[PDB]
């Protein structure tokens, strides 16, 4: 059950892929910015190599840091699946499995409206310990 999921995954040939990385030594993304076009179908590739032998994953959802906080709170109570957000979480747009170090996994999706959206991880307590970032979809 930790597997990829989100309301707006899709099975299309992506339009552009982006890499995001964890960081080596800190519960954060290497990138906390990210840009795409708003209507288009992405491949994001997360990387997660990093030296603390902890697990992470790429989840973007439908708001800011109130939806983050849900979306993060269903994540916590999904241990079975290592603390993805269970399917069909509301305001989840896409999220990665999750990755031990070491691990690499994709998701593909069609972004959003134009509009600014948090991505974070769900792994306990990541997200509380600032493990986010801000995409801001254009036009
Ligand atoms: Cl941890
Ligand atoms: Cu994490």
């Amino acid at each position: 059950a930790n597997a990829p999921g989100g309301s707006n995954v899709v099975n299309e040939t992506p339009a552009q892929t982006v890499e995001v990385r964890a960081a080596p030594d800190a519960l954060a993304f290497a990138q906390t910015s990210l840009s795409l076009p708003a209507n288009t179908v992405v491949r994001l590739d997360f990387v997660n190599q990093n030296n603390l032998g902890v697990q992470h994953n790429w989840v973007l959802v439908n708001g800011g840091d109130d939806v983050a906080a849900a979306v993060n709170t269903a994540a916590q109570n999904n241990a079975d699946a290592l603390f993805v957000p269970p399917p069909d979480t509301p305001n989840a747009l896409a999220w990665t499995a999750m990755l031990n170090a070491g691990e690499s996994g994709s998701v593909t999706f069609r972004t959003p409206a134009p509009g600014t959206y948090l991505y974070i991880c769900t792994f306990p307590g990541h997200y509380l310990a600032g493990m986010k970032g801000t995409l801001t979809v254009t036009p």
